[PDB]
């Protein structure tokens, strides 16, 4: 429950935030499945993105990295000033990344030129808040600002997790509401033209004239998950997320 002050996040929650905060710029790579405890997939998954920076199709790269006892880590891998990778890391539990052998190991094989800055800074004041701390970390570590220090973390723990907590209740309403109209318009398609898309809106029973005029408004090859990101992004269907409250 994310009304929960002791909501754990999630691999897709972190994933949501990133994407919203960070998406616009399609040069960043944000990376959604990584662990310690899967060494062979961590180093394809560093490999990957190290390949993308060298070749510069991608500038940087945001990572949430689960560790043990569900813990998550921000590790960010950007380009630095003439040609260096710089790796930028924190623990929100302000444990070591030498602490992390597999993870040091990695690096070593991978990119020994790498600048490693480790931030160390002990912020989470809980067994809960690694998730809050890690968005926020990536978000500003990404852009070479400062972290948050112990002291303001303590201070900002619970407003930091309320705006990002409110997002993530508004993004799973208005992508449930979303989902929902879609269904009713793609009936027994998987997928739909944009002359059938018009076609199901006209006919709609339920819909009034100033939603279904206000939505081909809005909408200025279709399936249910390009319909949903569509119907996501209209006026109308946040005006009835916004009601379920």
């Amino acid at each position: 429950d994310l009304s929960n002050p002791e909501y754990l996040y999630t691999e897709d929650d972190i994933n949501q935030l990133l994407k919203h905060y960070l998406g616009l710029d399609d040069r960043i790579s944000i990376i959604q499945h990584v662990a310690l405890n899967e060494s062979l997939l961590l180093k394809q998954t560093l490999h990957q993105v190290l390949s993308d920076i060298f070749s510069g199709m991608q500038e940087k790269a945001v990572i949430p990295l689960h560790t043990g006892n569900n813990h998550w880590v921000a590790m960010a891998i950007k380009k630095g000033m003439n040609d260096d990778i710089v790796i930028s890391y924190n623990d929100p539990m302000g444990v070591s990344i030498d602490d992390k052998v597999t993870l040091i190991n990695c690096i070593k094989e991978l990119c020994p030129g790498a600048k490693i800055n480790d931030l160390q800074t002990v912020q989470q004041t809980n067994v809960y808040d690694c998730g809050p701390f890690v968005v926020d970390n990536l978000i500003k570590m990404s852009q070479g600002q400062p972290i948050l220090s112990t002291e303001e973390a303590k201070q900002q723990a619970q407003n930091i997790r309320q705006s990002q907590v409110n997002f993530l209740s508004e993004n799973r309403m208005i992508t449930s509401a979303a989902a929902a109209l879609a269904d009713t318009l793609l009936k027994n398609n998987n997928r739909i033209t944009e002359g059938v898309l018009v076609d199901r809106i006209f006919d709609n029973k339920i819909l009034s004239v100033q939603e279904k005029q206000q939505l081909l408004n809005n909408l200025l090859s279709l399936t249910k998950e390009s319909l949903t990101r569509m119907l996501a992004s209209t006026h109308f269907v946040q005006q009835q997320a916004n009601v379920l409250l």
